[PDB]
């Protein structure tokens, strides 16, 4: 378990915690089937040497992990756990996606994460 996500990071630029309505959020792919449409994002925070010579927090990155894969790989679906969201595009199954996996960055780019049309990012996020 030292995973790297398949896509780029959302990054929280706002106060608010990432949340999608139920039916929106999962990154496009094209190398994944409907019934693979379901997994969380994680909150990644990181802390930084700020210019004042004191740590400080840098805005949070979230990252997109299919369900059952990923730092989260044994929380089933609608676990309330701190820093992980829940996203399901209608139809996908409630199976872990194995099959999908996470990416090694030796030989995979992240996939740069995009939305459909209809969706757009919550207040306070970006797609860097």
């Amino acid at each position: 378990n030292n995973t790297a996500s398949w896509f780029t990071a959302l990054t929280q630029h706002g106060k608010e915690d990432l949340k999608f309505p139920r039916g929106q959020g999962v990154p496009i792919n094209t190398n994944s089937s409907p019934d693979d449409q379901i997994g969380y994002y994680r909150r990644a925070t990181r802390r930084i040497r700020g210019g004042d010579g004191k740590m400080k927090d840098l805005s949070p990155r979230w990252y997109f992990y299919y369900l059952g894969t990923g730092p989260e790989a044994g929380l089933p679906y609608g676990a309330n756990k701190d820093g992980i969201i829940w996203v399901a595009t209608d139809g996908a199954l409630n199976t872990p996606k194995d099959h999908i996996g996470t990416r090694n960055p030796a030989n995979n780019a992240a996939i740069v994460l995009q939305l459909p049309q209809g969706t757009t990012l919550p207040k306070g996020f970006y797609a860097e």
